[PDB]
């Protein structure tokens, strides 16, 4: 059973972007969402999170 | 004719901690995405880190 | 609203592996898998259909 | 200590008129997969068209 990377982006009720705020591995997207939301929320009214497999980014050269 | 599908782009800015969503741009690859995105969205400012996703690969939470 | 392009890959009840039979549009995984199913079987027992989008495909250079 | 996630593999042989599925592996990007792909799978045939995906990007079917 595979446990792919995951980045995680979290918009707060107060904010107005999603910030990245980690990465963790998980099984799928669903569970990638029920972990970051564990982990990186306190169980809060109004976050929004976003899931995206690590391979799924492409970021520029340095 | 080819395909322009929908990106989500990511910046970090040169003093900033994380990469922040700042909107979505069509293009035919991430190569083309992340150029057009310099350009729209970064102006070429050295020392800011892009990241560009196809948008069909996000999964949100559910409201 | 979007509407992505996904590549169809099906395998037969009869078959061992799936084979790329086409590409669609769809506005996600789901609707893609509907209409794969629609469009390039005859709504047979035992066929399984993989959906991928384009985007994610690496295809080696000529 | 990079991540190695797992591609599926898909390929069209010289002759051959579609992509088929031939297997799995590890690597830690695509160029690497396709690159792993060409000698563990073509044998670095010519004529051979290869495609790598990652898992994460395949939505199957429910049984």
């Amino acid at each position: 059973k595979e446990w792919p990377l995951w980045e995680v982006f979290v918009r707060s009720k107060q904010g107005l972007e999603h910030k990245h705020c980690g990465s963790l591995h998980a099984t799928d997207a669903q569970q990638a969402l029920h972990m970051a939301r564990d982990v990186y929320t306190r169980r809060q009214e109004g976050v929004s999170i976003w899931v995206v497999p690590s391979t799924a980014i492409t970021a520029s050269a340095p």
